[PDB]
């Protein structure tokens, strides 16, 4: 009876990004429930395409799973419409959305602005001179940066990384002045004062960082789109497996230490149904097609 051995969990991004952070937090606690190890494998590269394509080829037995991200479910498909080696919707069985997650635009603290208003002013006075990091060329944070540029009338230079892990460290080091990130990986640095957050993408301000406005507060509600992290199995994985995993996710997401960690990092638990997640996946997918194809926001 499932599970009788270790479950591989593929994270399609480098260590120390939000995918990796949330993946390890939630599967650690799921594992305790399932009575089998869940072993995280980081497979970063190409905005999540490398790792997602690999997860898509796995046998549908439930022992090779992967972390859904907006990069892998929505933006990569839209960025590489002819040659992406997986269909996000047809090649995966959704299990559950772990968490809804805030995005953030942050700066190195030497950046000469203290708020979003002066942030825009500074960028407008220097078109083409500042650069920003992302988690990859066909990922949600590259699309975030490009969306920002279009909506605010700014010109800032994209520098992709193998995930936000290495991006956060370059932004903290000053090798890039700006970073577009999912909040959890930037959260420790912001708390420590090593980055300054300009805006978050979230329905409201977040208690961890109460003084950072949302993009809607900043006067750019089109930019106020969060992301999410969830669990995927290959298409054809039995419902027995899906419901077992989802149940363990639901238990894990009620754990008060997991609730706190999610809260503190800039996320909120979901633990919704496979179908509710599939609907979220389709929403993001459709939105990325809209944004990239209509609206003329170029990724490559
Ligand atoms: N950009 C990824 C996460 C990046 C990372 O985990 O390093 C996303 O779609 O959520």
């Amino acid at each position: 009876a499932y599970p009788s051995k270790a479950i591989r969990v593929i994270v399609p991004f480098a260590p120390g990004g939000s995918t990796d952070i949330i993946a390890r937090l939630v599967t650690q606690r799921m594992s305790q429930e399932l009575g089998q190890p869940m072993v995280v494998e980081n497979k970063g590269g190409a905005g999540g395409a490398i790792g997602a394509s690999e997860a898509a080829r796995a046998e549908p037995d439930g022992y090779t799973l992967s972390i859904a991200t907006v990069s892998t479910m929505a933006v990569n498909p839209a960025c590489r419409p002819k040659d992406l080696p997986y269909d996000p919707i047809k090649d995966f069985q959704p299990v559950t959305n772990f968490a809804n997650t805030a995005n953030v635009v942050a700066v190195n603290p030497k950046f000469p602005a203290k708020d979003f208003k002066g942030f825009l002013e500074e960028l407008k006075k220097n078109p083409g001179k500042y650069s920003y990091g992302s988690s990859g060329t066909c990922g949600v944070l590259h699309l975030m940066g490009e969306s920002f540029k279009m909506a605010t009338g700014t010109d800032i230079v994209h520098v992709p990384y193998k995930g936000s892990g290495p991006a956060v460290a370059d932004a903290v080091g000053g090798q890039i002045e700006l970073i577009f990130d999912n909040l959890p990986s930037s959260m420790p640095q912001i708390q420590a004062g090593k980055l300054r957050a300009m805006a978050i993408a979230w329905p409201t301000r977040i208690d961890a960082i109460k003084d950072v406005p949302t993009f809607a507060d900043a006067g750019f509600p089109v930019l106020n789109q969060p992301v999410w992290y969830g669990l995927l199995a290959p298409k054809g994985t039995p419902m027995d497996v899906v419901n077992k995993l989802r149940d363990a996710a639901v238990v894990a997401l009620k754990d008060p230490k997991v609730i706190k960690a999610l809260d503190d990092q800039g996320s909120a638990p979901s633990g919704n149904t496979p179908e509710e997640f599939a609907k979220e996946i389709k929403e993001q997918y459709d939105w990325a097609q809209d944004v990239v194809k209509k609206q003329n926001i170029k990724l490559d």
